[PDB]
RNA sequence: CUGAUAACUUCACGGCGGGCUUGAUGUCCGCGUCUACCUGGUGAACUGCCGAGUAGGUAG
């Protein structure tokens, strides 16, 4: 709003805790079309409780506020509810070098996120790539497009509607030192979109 | 601008009955710990009287 130079431009992620299990999801009896009110079809759902800390690399020189840092952060992360405890607002700050940021996290378990940039052009060279440490993850990394793009009326906000598919790259972990094997950033290559570590 | 926005799974529930693990059994022989060795009070809390009094009171 005020400082339109903020430009986070990169981000490092540190997953401190991850638990995944089956819960399902109850919808709310929407109309089937003629006159009858009943629940829609039944789907089965995996979901997770994620505890993590971020360190952003912005371009603005100092902090913002503490009245107006907390009311500037969204409450949503991949349909979840993502929040910070209100007796923990003191550790939000802007340091000026990386190595002084690591001892100001009062959480202390790591697994910073990079990727595995080796030839994995099928599935069999993934399952032959997993059982050595097997704390390893295969997340979503980007979108390989299909269409050009083009445009047609009922888009989100008048923008141009392409059609795409997902990318199933591998995610590894770092005990932690060079800050460019970390610090993901989004790049466009005119045929796909991938978050790359710069 | 997050495969976007929204999304109460729940009610009841007696695993019980019975059961002999035992018999026998030689661990022993031999064996040199020794040599050497300064904890110091600088001078430093005196001289008397009474009490039959290693106890007890005095004056300076």
């Amino acid at each position: 709003r005020t400082t339109s130079s903020f430009r986070v431009e990169s981000f490092a992620i540190c997953v401190h805790q991850l638990h995944v299990e089956k819960r399902g999801l109850t919808a709310e009896f929407v109309e089937k079309g003629d006159g009858t009110i009943s629940a829609p079809a039944t789907r089965d759902d995996w979901q997770c409780d994620v505890v993590f800390s971020l360190i952003l690399n912005t371009n603005f020189a100092q902090h913002i506020d503490q009245d107006t840092l907390v009311t500037s952060l969204p409450k949503r992360l991949a349909r979840g509810s993502a929040k910070i405890a209100i007796d923990d607002f003191k550790h939000i700050n802007s340091f000026s070098t990386l190595e002084t940021a690591i001892e100001s996290l009062p959480i202390e378990a790591g697994r910073w996120l990079s990727l595995y940039a080796q030839s994995n052009n099928n599935l069999s060279d993934l399952l032959a790539a997993m059982t050595e440490d097997h704390q390893l993850m295969a997340s979503c990394v980007g979108y390989h497009l299909l269409e050009e793009p083009k445009d047609k009326p009922n888009s989100l906000r008048g923008y141009k509607h392409a059609i795409a598919e997902c990318i199933i790259g591998l995610i590894n972990s770092i005990t932690f030192t060079d800050p460019n094997t970390i610090f993901w950033s989004l790049k466009n290559y005119q045929n796909y979109l991938v978050v790359q570590p710069r």
